[PDB]
């Protein structure tokens, strides 16, 4: 095993546990310190203002299984510091009969047991386990945990008939999942709800969503309420609350709801941000988050998506969520969107990014798998006069449409997703900040054009705005992690709505993956515009790619160059003519954005663990 | 609920949880504080010289299920004292995936993991788990744990490849079961297989016996050996030590040998006690004991075995453990015997006592289920100058003879059982002792003679030696817990050979068991003798009737009277007449015994609780 990155990759599957720990590795967001990680969890504000963020864990490992709550916090979502404790920085693992298969999603009551932050988590046992499968009853189970010390450890409640687990049976029979509970407050649904509280005796003020669906029939959410308010065992089951179709879809905008739902969340916003009002805000939109399984032939069958629904009360004392419209929370390589509220009236989100090593063929020589996104702040998007000659803009599909009294302009609602400004400024704050001249892209411009000024490492934001014709066939876009032998080709054509990103020449090591990217993106046209626009963000966190258009649409990938000097970033032009112009401002580049977790060495592997042969025997885990 | 004992027992079904804690319950002995209790474990002498005793245990349940060790500590067998620590007096429970199903039995290395007590102990996991049902490997395993506080707490290995569990092949296909660790050193075994250690590579100074068997071929122990000396982590299959029949019985004096071995042991022992020679001791006799399954219509389908066996060599370096004798180390409603060293070269045993209350009626009532045995010393029991016209005497069944050179004379050889003498010096001694004046049993004698001095409550001790004519077909024995109403009645009947403890008439509460108990006991008898004598001991302790008979049978057994009076005892005769007449010598009354456990007050329940719905839905505990 080499490792010299001035040549050619030799064979890296003959490289040592860890060896590739720093190579393609971020340095700029959250991350385990080693080992698995996947879905965020546990996430809330502190009492002293601070994040805590939780995540599934499986340290010494490179495939999931016992799978605990990991945890950190941070004061701004950017720079971190883990728990330490007598588990390392795990807060939550498997230790009993109901959770010793793992330890599940879980969401905080911030007012809970004994007034502590109280987390619902999904406590497994034994038995088949999948959307798939034909899973029993007591599999999954919902139970709580409390916290004396802000998230330094976890108690559960005990063992046993009226304590934990506090939910256990299934609300409807045939399920294909039952898990991930998320808890909320919501004077909207309280509101709703209030004629027909003698109808179920349900009056608290928390609800929960389990996320699930049934066999054959599609995917479903279902909604509980809190029985009594300031008592946390009893749970009410009102009805379900999202339905959808076996492997339906909305359509191109909207990817497909598939067979079963998971880490599904309930929400509502409004032009600034988080909207706590019981529906009288007539500018807040009631929106749930959720990943679908199996409606998907690629990103390991994953979908995270989102929904404008208008809620209806049905007779029996529930609520049915009956989409409006129906987006896409990120196009690429991430899954298990959580959000959560933040002071200030915001709602914040934030995701996994899994690897592009699906066979796994160097997961032992990194030493880890997995990041977080960003943390997003959500709010509605409203765009002003829109010109109703805008391509295919009454097809709504996500996003809304209201005609002005003259039918002249069209007001625009959609989901709007943008990094939270604290990471913004701190990112900016810590770069090498280089404010390029705009670039005209016509006949003259080559097919790659390297920014005026280069990054030094693969540490760095790239932002632009591209302005475009209205009936435009160029393409444009950045380059990044580029030398002459590898780059990543992040492109827009108007034409065709598509932003990709090309990976055929990402890397030289052959064995991850090297698929296109697409997304789809709606250049809502201004009434007097003659030209179109694109805000492009692109965040290169060693491996990770993260692209955020117009504060709304996102795509996070992954690209593994192997040579050091794959890390050169730049504009590409394709059918750019004397009269066909691209034109290219409010260019800049961000050197370095900011070392994460500054208490971590460049290498926290503890070295990685097999199970042994009764992983096998158990059949729970893969073991390594 | 009435609780009155001066009246018939009403409807005791309705009576609260533990309302009858105190009613039935024994105070002499070992058992725990409260709940379920089954077989001893992780029995051994600390190095302070006290014993520290392990049970398996559920807490505030009256069935079994996440079995755990509770533990005590005793100077003298006697009287004890909880643990008491983070789960009360449990010191071992389901904690990780390999043990979450159950710690099951175990036994100590005295000097193991970094020179401190170590337990192996079958650690459980989920899937089917029973002689009857289709287990799969996995399931059992076998695990370690260490000790570095004499038994306040254990600290197991970590989970994984090199660590726990340290055994889970199954060495053979198709088991019953593979439980019970015995961990044993042995210098027989040792000199045994010293010329074939090149073999199999196993040089440790530690053998460990795992119980089982193989579907529709009968039982098995199968013998392994620590690889090497010093290290715990490798044991190496050898073979099987002892290969049984499917339902195969020895005949009428040695029970049935089922389906599947449980808690079997290996001991070796000479007329004094324990037998620590390579062979080179001409007195010294190699035993196993053992638990059967399936092999018995009634108490539980379990009968408590032990075989006296002659060691062969294999060619692949392994034992076989060719059976001699084979016999039965208690006739009653006991089962789970573990035997250990103990200092001055003795070998300790002792069983659990079950109840008699298989329909569960009462359970809740009582709040606790299990008490033990008494510890008892096994030893060679040798009969000098033994009859030859002695009936059945060249049968052999559980004994050995040797004839004397002249033929007019035998030797007799059997295990040896009797109660360890610090216990029966601590009952006499804290006893109000009546010595009773001799009684011949004739034509006068009554069915019943209440004895000169009575017993003042449900504790106390019997002793008699019964001489019989060489013809008698008169039966005597001893009457214990009687009133006019209710009364249980020991019998010795040398015609049959049975002893027998009748229970027709024990208890005016119909939902306990009452079949009759037998017990086969052979009176050598002895050259030149024109009688055969029965020495008789008889323990009461609450429910428990623990009889002794010449330092060779036992029998335990349970009687529930709920009449206040039903204390007395004295002496019973049949067909005793001026001709055959019985001759009752040595007889003594001790009055009251001790208090084994006297920091405990007189009702140690903490209440009952249920698993809730749960329980079922993962079908491994009964859940109450
Ligand atoms: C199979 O068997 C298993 C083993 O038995 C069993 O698991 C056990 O289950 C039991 C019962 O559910 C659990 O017991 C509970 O424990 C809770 C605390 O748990 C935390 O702390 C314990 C103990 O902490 C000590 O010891 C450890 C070990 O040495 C140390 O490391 C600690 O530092 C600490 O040490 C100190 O204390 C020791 C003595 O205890 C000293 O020896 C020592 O010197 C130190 O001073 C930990 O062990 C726990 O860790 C385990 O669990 C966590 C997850 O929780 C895991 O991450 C970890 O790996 C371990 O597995 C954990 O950290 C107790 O709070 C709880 O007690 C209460 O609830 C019961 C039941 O309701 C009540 O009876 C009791 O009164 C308590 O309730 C009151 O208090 C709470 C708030 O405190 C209130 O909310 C409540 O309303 C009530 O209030 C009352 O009092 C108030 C006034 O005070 C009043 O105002 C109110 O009005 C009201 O009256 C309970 O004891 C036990 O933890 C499990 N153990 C393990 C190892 O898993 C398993 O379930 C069984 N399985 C099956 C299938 O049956
Ligand atoms: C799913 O995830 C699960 C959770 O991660 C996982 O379970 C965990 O597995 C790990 C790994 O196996 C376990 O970690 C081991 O822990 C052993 C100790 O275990 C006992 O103590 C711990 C911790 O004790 C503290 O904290 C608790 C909780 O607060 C307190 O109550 C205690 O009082 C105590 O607190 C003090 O310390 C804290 C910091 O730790 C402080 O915060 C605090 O302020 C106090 O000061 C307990 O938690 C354990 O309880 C649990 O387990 C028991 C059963 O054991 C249960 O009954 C109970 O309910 C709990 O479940 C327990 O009591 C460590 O000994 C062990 O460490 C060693 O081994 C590793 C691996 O080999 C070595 O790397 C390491 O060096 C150690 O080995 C050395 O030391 C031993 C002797 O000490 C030698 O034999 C050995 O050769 C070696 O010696 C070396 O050093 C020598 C010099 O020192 C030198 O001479 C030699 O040459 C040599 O170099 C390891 O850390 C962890 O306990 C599990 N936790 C739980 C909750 O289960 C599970 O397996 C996962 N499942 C799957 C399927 O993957
Ligand atoms: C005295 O000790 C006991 C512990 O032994 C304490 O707890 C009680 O324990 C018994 C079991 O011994 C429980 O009985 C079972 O109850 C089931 C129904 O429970 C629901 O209704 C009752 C009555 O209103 C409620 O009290 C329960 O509420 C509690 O539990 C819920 C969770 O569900 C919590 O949220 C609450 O807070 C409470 O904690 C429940 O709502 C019942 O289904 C179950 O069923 C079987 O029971 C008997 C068996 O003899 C049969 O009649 C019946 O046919 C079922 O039989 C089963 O038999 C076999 C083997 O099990 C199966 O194969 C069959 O298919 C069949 O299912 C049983 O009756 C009792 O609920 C529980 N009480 C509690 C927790 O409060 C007592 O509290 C304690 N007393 C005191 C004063 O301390
Ligand atoms: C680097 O990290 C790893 C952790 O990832 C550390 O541990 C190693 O982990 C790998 C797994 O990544 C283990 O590989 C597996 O080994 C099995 C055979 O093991 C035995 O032989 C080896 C080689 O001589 C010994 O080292 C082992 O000894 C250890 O374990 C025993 C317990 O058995 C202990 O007692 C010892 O003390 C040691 O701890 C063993 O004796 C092998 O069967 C297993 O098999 C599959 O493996 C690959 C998969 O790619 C295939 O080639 C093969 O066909 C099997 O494929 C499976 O694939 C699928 C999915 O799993 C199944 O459906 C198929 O049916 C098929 O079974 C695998 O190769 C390795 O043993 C282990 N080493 C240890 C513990 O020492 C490394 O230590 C660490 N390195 C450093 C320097 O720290
Ligand atoms: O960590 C569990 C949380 O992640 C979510 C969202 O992704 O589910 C993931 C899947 O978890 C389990 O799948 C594991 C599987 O059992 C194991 O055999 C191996 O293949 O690894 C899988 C995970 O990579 C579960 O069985 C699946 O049904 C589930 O999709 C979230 O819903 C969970 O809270
Ligand atoms: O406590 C386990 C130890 O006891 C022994 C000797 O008696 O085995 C007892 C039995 O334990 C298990 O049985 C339980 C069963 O799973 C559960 O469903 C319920 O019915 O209660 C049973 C015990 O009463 C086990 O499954 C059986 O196979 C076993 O006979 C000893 O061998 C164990 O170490
Ligand atoms: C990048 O590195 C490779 C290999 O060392 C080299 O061929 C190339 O000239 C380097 N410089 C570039 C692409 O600017
Ligand atoms: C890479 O090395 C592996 C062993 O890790 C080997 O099996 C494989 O054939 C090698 N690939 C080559 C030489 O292309
Ligand atoms: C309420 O009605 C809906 C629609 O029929 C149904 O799906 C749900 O199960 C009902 N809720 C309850 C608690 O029965
Ligand atoms: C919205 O405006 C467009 C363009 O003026 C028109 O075609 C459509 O009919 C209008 N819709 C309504 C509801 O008026
Ligand atoms: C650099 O980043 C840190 C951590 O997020 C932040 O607190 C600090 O303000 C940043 N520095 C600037 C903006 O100069
Ligand atoms: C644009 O994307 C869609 C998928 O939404 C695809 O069908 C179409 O072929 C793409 N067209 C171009 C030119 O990229
Ligand atoms: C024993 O108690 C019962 C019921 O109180 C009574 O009938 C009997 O006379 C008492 N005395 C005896 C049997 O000596
Ligand atoms: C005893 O009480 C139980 C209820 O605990 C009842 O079901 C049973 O019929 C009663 N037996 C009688 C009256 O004999
Ligand atoms: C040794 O031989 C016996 C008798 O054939 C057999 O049962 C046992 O499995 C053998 N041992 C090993 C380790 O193969
Ligand atoms: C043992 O003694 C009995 C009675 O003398 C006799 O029948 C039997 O043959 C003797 N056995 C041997 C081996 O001499
Ligand atoms: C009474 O019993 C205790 C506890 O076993 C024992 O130590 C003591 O010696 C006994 N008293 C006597 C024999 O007088
Ligand atoms: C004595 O016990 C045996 C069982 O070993 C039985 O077959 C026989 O009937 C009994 N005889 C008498 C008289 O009790």
């Amino acid at each position: 095993c080499s490792l010299d990155q001035t040549v050619a990759p030799g064979n890296l599957t003959l490289c040592g546990n860890a060896t590739l720990f720093t190579t393609f590795r971020p340095k700029a967001r959250f991350i385990a310190p080693e080992g698995w990680m996947n879905a965020p969890m546990g996430l809330y504000q502190r009492a002293d203002g601070s994040i805590h963020a939780g995540y599934q864990s499986h340290p010494k490992h490179i495939q999931w299984g016992n799978i605990s709550q990991g945890a950190a916090y941070s004061s701004d979502f950017t720079s971190w510091t883990d728990f330490n404790g007598s588990e390392g920085y795990k807060t939550i693992w498997p230790s009993q009969i109901y959770d010793i298969r793992g330890v599940f999603d879980g969401s905080i009551i911030k007012e809970g047991i004994d007034g502590y932050p109280t987390i619902l988590y999904t406590s497994t046992s034994f038995g088949p386990l999948g959307a798939t499968l034909n899973e029993a009853e007591g599999t999954e189970t919902q139970s709580l945990a409390y916290t004396t010390d802000d998230g330094a450890s976890w108690i559960k409640l005990g063992y046993g008939a009226g304590q934990n687990p506090v939910i256990y049976e299934w609300p409807e029979t045939n399920l294909t999942g039952f898990r991930d509970p998320y808890v909320f407050q919501s004077p909207r649904l309280e509101a709703l709800l209030a004629n027909t509280t003698s109808i179920t005796n349900a009056t608290g003020d928390h609800f929960a969503t389990i996320s699930g669906g049934v066999h054959g029939d599609g995917a479903r959410l279902f909604l509980y309420r809190q029985h009594t308010t300031g008592e946390f065992i009893k749970w009410t089951y009102l009805g379900p609350l999202v339905t959808t179709g076996y492997k339906e879809s909305y359509g191109e905008w909207s990817g497909n709801y598939g067979i079963n739902f998971e880490t599904a969340g309930v929400t509502r916003l409004n032009p600034a941000g988080a909207a706590w009002d019981n529906g009288s805000d007539t500018t807040a939109v009631d929106f749930v988050t959720f990943g679908t399984e199996q409606g998907r032939a690629d990103h390991q069958n994953h979908w995270p998506l989102w929904a404008a629904v208008d809620y209806e009360v049905r007779d029996n004392g529930s609520i049915e969520a009956v989409i409006a419209y129906s987006g896409v929370q990120d196009w690429g390589r991430s899954y298990a969107y959580a959000s959560f509220p933040v002071e200030g009236y915001r709602q914040v989100s934030v995701g996994w990014i899994y690897e592009d090593d699906d066979n796994v063929i160097l997961a032992k020589q990194f030493g880890y798998q997995g990041a977080f996104t960003l943390f997003r702040d959500l709010f509605v998007k409203v765009v002003e006069n829109v010109s109703p000659s805008t391509p295919g803009l009454f097809e709504q599909a996500s996003w809304s449409t209201k005609n002005s009294t003259d039918g002249m302009s069209v007001t625009v609602t959609t989901l709007g997703q943008r990094v939270v400004p604290e990471t913004l400024a701190a990112y900016k704050g810590n770069s090498t900040v280089s404010t390029l001249a705009p670039v005209m892209l016509n006949e003259s411009a080559a097919a790659y054009t390297p920014f005026s000024s280069q990054p030094t490492d693969r540490f760095y934001a790239l932002t632009g705005s591209f302005e475009f014709g209205l009936n435009t066939t160029a393409k444009a876009g950045f380059r990044v992690l580029a030398s002459e032998e590898e780059y990543t080709d992040i492109w827009f054509d108007p034409a065709s709505e598509n932003l990709t990103v090309v990976r055929t020449a990402s890397s030289l090591i052959k064995s991850f993956g090297n698929d296109t990217e697409l997304a789809k993106v709606k250049l809502y046209e201004i009434v007097g515009a003659e030209s179109k626009t694109l805000n492009l963000t692109v965040f290169v966190d060693g491996s990770v790619i993260e692209i955020y258009a117009n504060d709304e649409v996102a795509l996070s990938t992954r690209a593994y160059p192997w040579l050091a000097n794959s890390t050169g970033a730049g504009l590409l032009a394709d059918g750019t003519t004397a009269g066909d112009v691209v034109g290219v401002s409010g260019l800049e580049l961000w050197d370095g954005l900011v070392d994460a977790w500054p208490a971590r060495p460049a290498n926290t592997s503890q070295g990685l663990v097999w199970d042994g042969p009764t992983a096998a025997m158990y059949g729970l885990f893969a073991g390594y």
